[PDB]
DNA sequence: AAAAAAAAAAAAAAAAAAAAAAAAAAAAAAAAAAAAAAAAAAAAAAAAAAAAAAAAAAAAAAAAAAAAAAAAAAAAAAAAAAAAAAAAAAAAAAAAAAAAAAAAAAAAAAAAAAAAAA
């Protein structure tokens, strides 16, 4: 709600978030976005990878978990925009 | 004779697959109606042909809507930046014909055995 009423302030906190992401995001080394697994496109990658939207490494994650019960527990909470797993046996 | 790798003991971690039974849907492959398309007959509206004709381009000339000039003002389109869609170029691949190595049948002949004759 105080979002929502005062433009100004949030306008110039969401300026300072900016510059602070901006600089977080300098500090990274260069890098290639890297074609994710899809329903469209599989990519050759493996079955039981349940891979993450995010095409930019950097900004993705790889959770190496024991087995397919461990598997599907983390494949049913997680985010996947970012989170990626791949069940060891 | 030294090095290296497989395999097996037993408590641990973690997975995978084939069928039965009924009822509904979804692919995917066929006969079979159904209409384009094509070959080969007779058949019939159009060009030809000719004579005969009269309706609209020329020509005189006024005048009345016009396209260039002048001005003010609105703002469509073009080229430069970026950001997505969609197609040839090139390289890769799984079955698939070709080749080579091992299992089963074959009889020639003899060792050992079993059996019986006088």
């Amino acid at each position: 709600e105080y979002l929502l009423e005062n433009p100004t302030d949030a306008k110039i906190v969401v300026g300072k978030i900016i510059d602070a992401a901006r600089a977080r995001e300098a500090a990274r080394r260069a890098r290639e976005m890297t074609r994710r697994k899809g329903a469209l496109d599989l990519a050759g990658l493996p079955g039981k990878l349940a891979d993450c939207q995010e095409r930019d490494p950097a900004l993705s994650e790889l959770y190496l978990v024991e087995g397919d019960s461990a598997g599907g527990s983390a494949k049913q909470g997680r985010n996947r925009k970012n989170q990626a797993i791949l069940p060891l046996k």
